[PDB]
């Protein structure tokens, strides 16, 4: 019966539905909020506070009309809040005492949402019958919803067992308790539905799909409209519904009390309810339900006047006044309930991992195992463990490796080799099976002659254990990381150059430079300093954010232009804020070190403030001189040491001389070279000190000339013997000092700071090379017996890879500026530098969707249709015709051409499905968050025209030609183990067994059953509608 006076005139409250008296609680009645005492249940009016503003102190506070700071409990704008009785500081995510009871104030807005049974500081946790429990000061188990050392926690009432990683309903409120048992309020549940005659008319007409819309896979969403049994025409006259009548579900049913309350308040604010009544989480459910029915009256009147429901679509489901829509204002329907971020959420706010549910047969999977160290990274994660997907990956690989043959009958327009993008993020079985395809197709395992015609690489170091077990592909050396410790930093911030003497990945030796006189011992590797991503994309990103405020993954053509201006001006200065120091030095190491394939980065030679190859960097001439000299001179053994002045001294002996005492051939005399590098721009030698290079026994009493000398303003570069000269002594030693040699400028050793060097750099070669001297070693057809595909020897070291793009290239404004056009035109330039393998950008059409950097600058890594390499309209790089022509031109200039194989993910799939989801990080690890595990509407279905045309088209032919690829197979791989006690990671030999795969199922469009998961989409934990009282999903 509601608010009732007793025989002494005091007010008491009885629940309008149950008749149960309110004691120790707050209730909003009409306009007022009261507290009812826990003893007799007597009313205390809590005065509505209306004027005032939320402020701060040197901590939120609230200030009244006089600007005074409020203390204790306060009824502000239909919520109850608590402010410290002295500080005035607002309580958020904690308890306060009132009427000698504990009430909890939630962490988002500090609103009173519940009662807590007790507050504990002085007990202790115990473990008991395999659970965690908490004992009070009397050693008595504590039960229920409590705070403990300030954390909200829950102990099962029957047993005392602590609840961890669960959503729990307690006294009609829903909370989540994390992996440590620490809790947060989520929402207040509705009590129960109006079961009146009015409500029975609002019931769905039937459970057919025709009666509901904005559904996905038979599930309802927050957007769903439905056909009720009856309609209250114009607010007054019930009639049967027709097939044309639809109303929003959310005008009649709410997932929780917060949304129902917000709904009433929103509708009142938009003129659909005339009342002074206040609607709060302490309103009686009966009154909330009646109010919603009165709103319907006003809704139906406006439907009659307007002859339609479009106004109502806009009112609830679109932004009005640049506010989010009503739906998006609600916690359970926006990203707040998805708990984005965390240390393992590397991109896009983190991830949702797909699982199974009896209600989702079409999105369930028996697979989804990561089969590698990482799992998620970007967009829609492909499930490379699924056998159908493994076959598709073979199909696509075949396509790329025969691209010209397939698309135009042009057999000289095919890719020769691959890069495996994000190799550690895809299942090992698909990597292994890929390598078998290359063995089948090209017989790479047979000899270095075959392997070296198809030099592939992966985006990882020694961690890529399927690529290192049989060295099927190059892995990245540690040069980049080492150089980032000792060379790239500003003065005062580099470590000593002694870290350059050995190439070590987490304590495992890749190669030792100090006295390297052997062959086929090092792990075949590539060496870099920069790539399109590595050491670049976040520094440009930082200049873009500084010059314009834009976020590094999402900006305009015009903000980028501004960032790039600042970036190149900084690149060209001695004192650099965004740019690496000592870039030519690092290249000198890359280009002279033994047992590596160097990879040149396009962006180190050319600037993105111009079109492709238009603007040379400040480093261009030094890098050309080094590539030139490498081709002419670099061969034989190596030595490396760091002297007492901190200088790194590196020598290559020349062809066929492996040690400093070998003579080699008469060819050796004019081969070999020496490099001196320092990282101390203030280096000064005294007048007696010498710096020596021990050129070896083939090089006694010999004239040498400079390739590179350090100058005051830069670097002097020489591509002929017309250069400053110096002589070895009768031991083959070159000697330098703080004086010029024969008065020649820049032949002395001293530290310098200028835009190209911070420390010292000089490179010296023997005088007298013939015109077209070439120090490189051809591969042989000698059969391999050791089980390895690649071998680190003079023939492999003779290769040179060029990464032929940057992320930040501008869009081409003419056909002639298109990357693919310009590459083709300049093919001979790359051949003359000694490039043997041209690594082209990923050629796939960009999704364009701006959800990551890759789909904002359209680099080819973010795509929807992996078969579309520029058909009809060009990619960023050209059309399919331009690509064929590029691959041909490169092939005619004696290069192989590398396909960037991107198996990890697909972007921007428009068709929606419902899948079970949990929050996860890059490792594929479940995150313990308030989202829990929920059915989720995913953007998972699509592909495009070329996928439809080509996917699966090759598999029956492939299985006829290479049946081994479709079988199961046992294999071995190296596995990287981490130690807990701080010592180095160590490798163990793991065994795998890939499954057999079918040839007769095509993936003509992607769908969720072939995916592991998705980046978070912001729909909310409760966008797919269910009964939150029992967890039961609505389904048609
Ligand atoms: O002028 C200050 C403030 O006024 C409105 O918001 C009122 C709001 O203020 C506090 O909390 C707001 C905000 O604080 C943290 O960021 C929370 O985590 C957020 O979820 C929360 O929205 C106060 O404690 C609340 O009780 C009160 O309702 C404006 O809307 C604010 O944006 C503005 O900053
Ligand atoms: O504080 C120490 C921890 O002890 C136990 O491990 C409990 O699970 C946890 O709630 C508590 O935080
Ligand atoms: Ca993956
Ligand atoms: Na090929």
């Amino acid at each position: 019966k509601g608010l009732r006076q007793d025989s002494n005139g005091k007010l008491r409250y009885f629940d309008l539905t149950t008749g149960i008296q309110a004691k120790g609680q707050f209730v909003t009645i009409g306009q007022e909020t009261y507290y009812f005492s826990k003893d007799h249940g007597d009313a205390q009016l809590l005065p509505m506070v209306t004027e005032g503003h939320y402020g701060t102190i040197t901590a939120w506070v609230y200030r009244d009309q006089n600007n005074t700071i409020l203390k204790g409990l306060q009824n502000i704008n239909g919520t109850l809040q608590f402010f410290d009785p002295y500080t005035g500081e607002q309580l958020k995510g904690g308890v306060a005492k009132y009427d000698d009871k504990l009430f909890y104030f939630e962490s988002g807005k500090g609103n009173l949402v519940s009662t807590v049974a007790g507050d504990y500081q002085d007990g202790h946790y115990i473990s008991q019958d395999g659970q965690t429990r908490y004992a009070d000061k009397q050693n008595q188990l504590v039960k229920g919803l409590v705070t403990v050392n300030g954390a909200l926690q829950y102990f099962d009432n029957a047993t005392g067992n602590q609840i961890k990683n669960q959503q729990v309903i307690v006294d009609g409120k829903t909370y989540y308790f994390d992996d440590k048992g620490n809790g947060e309020y989520l929402f207040t549940n509705t009590l129960d539905m109006s079961t009146n005659a009015f409500s029975t008319k609002n019931v769905a007409f039937n459970h057919d799909s025709s009666s509901f819309d904005h559904t996905v896979d038979g599930f309802l969403t927050a957007d769903t409209w439905y056909r009720p049994k009856s309609i209250l025409a114009n607010g007054t006259t019930w009639r049967d519904s027709t097939d044309k009548d639809m109303r929003p579900l959310i005008t009649v049913w709410w997932p929780n009390k917060n949304v129902q309350v917000n709904y009433l308040n929103f509708m009142k604010a938009n003129g659909l309810l005339t009342t002074a009544a206040q609607y709060t989480l302490h309103s009686d459910q009966y009154d909330l339900n009646q109010a919603a029915q009165d709103v319907q009256v006003a809704i139906e009147r406006r439907i009659a006047s307007e002859h339609g429901t479009d106004w109502l679509q806009k009112l609830l489901f679109e932004s009005q006044n640049n506010n989010p829509s009503f739906v998006k204002q609600q916690f359970i329907w926006n990203k707040d309930s998805e708990y984005h971020g965390g240390g393992d959420a590397w991109f896009q706010g983190g991830y949702l991992k797909y699982g199974n549910n009896p209600l989702t047969p079409t999105t369930n999977s028996d697979y989804r195992q990561p089969g590698n160290a990482f799992d998620f990274l970007l967009a829609n994660d492909v499930d490379n463990s699924n056998p159908v997907v493994q076959a598709e990956n073979l199909n696509w690989l075949h396509y790329l490796m025969n691209f010209g043959t397939i698309t135009a009958g042009q057999d000289d327009a095919n890719f020769d080799s691959i890069r495996i993008d994000a190799v550690d993020f895809i299942h090992n079985d698909t990597i292994q099976r890929t390598y078998d395809y290359l063995r089948d197709a090209y017989q790479v395992q047979q000899s270095e002659a075959k392997a070296n015609q198809h030099i592939s690489l992966v985006e990882a170091g020694l961690d890529a254990g399927t690529s290192t077990i049989h060295n099927d592909a190059l892995i990245e050396s540690n040069l980049r990381e080492a150089a980032t410790l000792s060379l790239t930093n500003e003065p005062g911030k580099n470590k000593p150059l002694t870290n350059m003497l050995q190439d070590v990945d987490g304590g495992t030796l890749i190669t030792d430079h100090t006295q390297n006189s052997t062959e086929n011992q090092a792990t075949p590797n590539y060496s870099i300093i920069h790539a399109h991503d590595k050491g670049v994309q976040e520094k440009v990103g930082a200049a873009i954010t500084d010059a314009t405020g834009a976020d590094w993954t999402n900006f305009t053509d015009e903000q980028l232009k501004a960032g790039l201006e600042l970036f190149y001006k900084d690149q060209r200065a001695t004192n650099k804020k965004y740019n690496s120091y000592n870039i030519p030095s690092i290249y000198a190491l890359m280009l002279t070190n033994k047992d590596t394939v160097p990879r040149m980065y396009y962006g180190d030679m050319y600037q993105d403030d111009g079109q492709y190859m238009a603007n040379k960097s400040i480093y261009y001439d030094a890098l050309v001189s080094l590539m030139t000299a490498r081709k002419s001179y670099v061969s034989g053994g190596q030595t490396m040491s760091v002297d007492n002045h901190g200088l790194l001294k590196s020598v290559r002996f020349g062809k066929d001389a492996m040690t400093a005492n070998d003579l080699g051939t008469s060819a050796t005399r004019t081969e070999g070279l020496g490099v001196i590098i320092g990282n101390d721009p203030k280096l000064q030698l005294n007048d007696s000190d010498k710096v020596t290079l021990d050129m070896g026994a083939a090089h006694k009493n010999q004239k040498y000339r400079a390739v590179i000398l350090t100058t005051r303003d830069g670097l002097a570069t020489f591509n002929s013997d017309q250069a400053p000269t110096a002589w070895t002594n009768d031991q083959g030693t070159l000697t330098f000092s703080n004086q010029e040699i024969n008065g020649q400028d820049n032949t002395q050793i001293r530290g310098v700071a200028n835009p190209q060097v911070s420390g010292y750099l000089a490179v010296w070669v023997p005088v007298g090379a013939s015109d077209n001297q070439d120090a490189r070693t051809a591969a042989t057809t000698t059969e391999n017996h050791d089980g390895k595909v690649l071998h680190s020897n003079a023939a492999l070291d003779s290769n040179l890879i060029y990464e032929g793009f940057s992320n930040f290239q501008p869009k081409a404004t003419t056909h002639d500026e298109l990357t693919n056009v310009v590459i083709a035109k300049n093919a001979d330039v790359f051949n003359n530098w000694g490039i043997t393998s041209f690594e082209m950008a990923p050629q796939y059409r960009s999704s364009g969707d701006h959800t990551f950097l890759d789909s904002t600058i359209d680099n080819g890594y973010a795509f929807t249709d992996r078969y579309d390499l520029g058909f009809n309209t060009p990619t960023k790089y050209g059309t399919d015709g331009d690509l064929r022509a590029t691959i041909q031109a490169l092939h005619h200039a004696n290069m192989q051409v590398m396909a960037d194989v991107v198996d990890n993910q697909v972007y921007n799939l428009p068709g929606k499905e419902v899948v079970s989801a949990t929050r996860a990080g890059v490792y594929g690890n479940d995150d313990a968050t308030g989202f829990g595990t929920q059915l989720y509407v995913t953007n998972s279905v699509g592909g495009g025209q070329y996928q439809e045309k080509y996917a699966g088209q090759y598999l029956e032919a492939l299985k006829a030609k290479y049946p081994d690829l479709f079988e199961g197979k046992a294999y071995d791989y190296w596995y990287k183990n981490y130690a807990n006690d701080g010592s180095n990671p160590y490798y163990t030999l793991s065994h795998g067994d890939r499954e057999s795969i079918p040839a007769d199922v095509a993936i003509k469009q992607w769908s969720a059953k072939y995916m592991n998961g998705t980046n978070v989409l912001g729909n909310g934990m409760g966008y797919v509608l269910k009964d939150w009282h029992n967890g039961q999903y609505f389904k048609l």
